């Protein structure tokens, strides 16, 4: 699926998404954008072998199996593949989880380099939400 901007604000907020971590909705939604282009489909490989999967890009070297990974974790415990469904459920719920980790959204390296410090709220701006 790929979503449009306000339906993804839309979907991040009603999961819980918004001030989560104290991060705003505009976050979510520039990361999503940076990382995927709102296609939860969205695949890249790693230099070092892992896989980023889904809108937000989680991660095989530590968040999910994809069977590919040597020596990687499943934090989230759920197979790579459930971060490709067009409903976004596990791919929030397992970012809940990577942004409490301790480095917040850093640990999205565009949202990091593509986001952060900048005004975000463009991003849901004019959106019914
Ligand atoms: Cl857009
Ligand atoms: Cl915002
Ligand atoms: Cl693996
Ligand atoms: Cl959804
Ligand atoms: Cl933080
Ligand atoms: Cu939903
Ligand atoms: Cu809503
Ligand atoms: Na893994």
């Amino acid at each position: 699926k790929v979503f449009g901007r306000c339906e993804l604000a839309a979907a991040m907020k009603r999961h819980g998404l918004d001030n989560y971590r104290g991060y705003s909705l505009g976050n979510w939604v520039c990361a999503a954008k940076f990382e995927s282009n709102f296609n939860t489909q969205a695949t890249n490989r790693n230099t070092d072998g892992s896989t980023d999967y889904g809108i937000l890009q989680i991660n095989s070297r530590w968040w999910c199996n994809d069977g590919r990974t040597p020596g990687s974790r499943n934090l989230c415990n759920i197979p790579c593949s459930a971060l490709l469904s067009s409903d976004i459920t596990a791919s929030v719920n397992c970012a809940k989880k990577i942004v409490s980790d301790g480095n917040g959204m850093n640990a999205w390296v565009a949202w990091r380099n593509r986001c952060k410090g900048t005004d975000v709220q463009a991003w849901i701006r004019g959106c019914r939400l």
